[PDB]
């Protein structure tokens, strides 16, 4: 019972179909809902804003919003960046994070992104610059208007 | 493209509120009214690829929806990955499309995608069994919940 109070104490006057996770940390309402949600907690709450927005409810499960599945689609392309940054030896657990453009310059042909990669390294363990190298080209070789320049690489 | 004129008089009668880019294939409308829009020409309407949904406009750029920015990321890894495909150079042009899962059931994480690979090959060209088993390896590594026997190939 961790800070889901503040909101579905404030979503059960208006009295439309949501429910918590078996774990309780992930929450489930409309799209509509989820729009006005995702800013406003990713400012307070931070965890993996965990916030599924959903097209129509049923007891068994969701149809999740066309929003929400591209925003699942993303997390699903860091998530496998990740799995094959921890193959290193030395990288215990990995998290990938790629920055999109949120405005578009008619002056310029395209857009450039930026993508933020975190690391749990093994306590003896240490990275050698050739392979942080191997990390950026990695991730930023995913889509065309990322560089490995603007792949940022930090142990957490 | 004349299916542009076919889009722009959609428009003209719905809310008549639009904006055209001097590029001819770019359209310009916010993404509240371009919400009810692209569910509307989806049949034989628009791939809506020039359909671009913003917050805010001006002579010098706009503010690219939430909503947008995922389309566009979506569109980005699949293009970066016909790329990649099309460098095999036997494959004069490709295309990637990633079909997301819709449900969400309450007793798993995440459901299985698929794939559909669009390939136009030179007319002297042909693809090996192997070159086809890598085409979906390569495609399906892409995210954890697509595997390559789920990704289809085909010669447009």
């Amino acid at each position: 019972p961790d800070d889901l109070n503040a909101v579905v104490t404030e979503l059960d006057k208006e009295g439309v179909k949501y429910k918590i996770s078996p774990d309780g940390r992930t929450i489930y309402v409309p799209e509509n809902v989820a729009r006005e949600l995702r800013l406003k907690l990713a400012a307070k709450g931070v965890p993996r804003k965990g916030i599924v927005g959903y097209e129509l409810f049923d007891k068994s499960g969701i149809v999740l919003s066309r929003f929400q599945q591209l925003v699942n689609f993303k997390r699903a392309i860091e998530g496998e960046l990740a799995k094959t940054i921890m193959s290193l030896d030395c990288v215990e657990f990995a998290r990938v994070h790629i920055v999109l453009p949120e405005k578009s310059l008619f002056i310029r042909e395209e857009e450039e992104a930026k993508a933020s990669v975190f690391l749990k390294l093994k306590p003896g363990c240490e990275l050698t610059p050739e392979q942080v190298k191997a990390i950026r080209n990695l991730v930023s070789g995913s889509v065309e208007n990322l560089k490995p320049s603007q792949v940022v690489v930090v142990d957490d």
